[PDB]
């Protein structure tokens, strides 16, 4: 029923452009403004990196936020094909300073397999 997450993988092909868009929701009882979007790819425990960002106009109460990126797939070693081993993660802002339980509320992440194969024959 629509992902907190949504991927334009119309096409499964790897070294395709995806449009990764991360839903916000509103929460609080009041309407919020200024809040950005920082999507990076891998753990922030190693020290993961920021792709782009984009700041919303103006987010209504009861309502959720969508933001727009882009990002080029690339994690190829010609082995090991079985196995995908590269997963999205996204974060909201902090709306509270520093809050680790909170924030740990409106986190986001999926799994996808790309297919590798090609037409033998001719």
């Amino acid at each position: 029923m629509d992902l907190p997450i949504t991927l334009s993988k119309e096409t499964p092909f790897e070294g395709e452009e995806i449009t990764v868009s991360a839903r916000v929701t509103n929460r609080g009882a009041a309407e919020a403004h200024n809040v950005p979007v920082a999507v990076y790819l891998g753990n922030p425990a190693q020290g993961g990196v920021e792709i782009g960002r984009d700041t919303i106009s103006r987010i209504p109460v009861g309502g959720t936020g969508l933001a727009r990126v882009q990002w080029k797939a690339t994690r190829k070693l010609a082995g090991r094909a079985a196995n995908p081993g590269v997963p999205v993660y996204a974060v909201v802002d902090p709306d509270n300073r520093v809050a680790e339980s909170d924030k740990a509320n409106n986190v986001f992440s999926r799994i996808v397999k790309v297919l590798e194969h090609h037409h033998h024959h001719h």
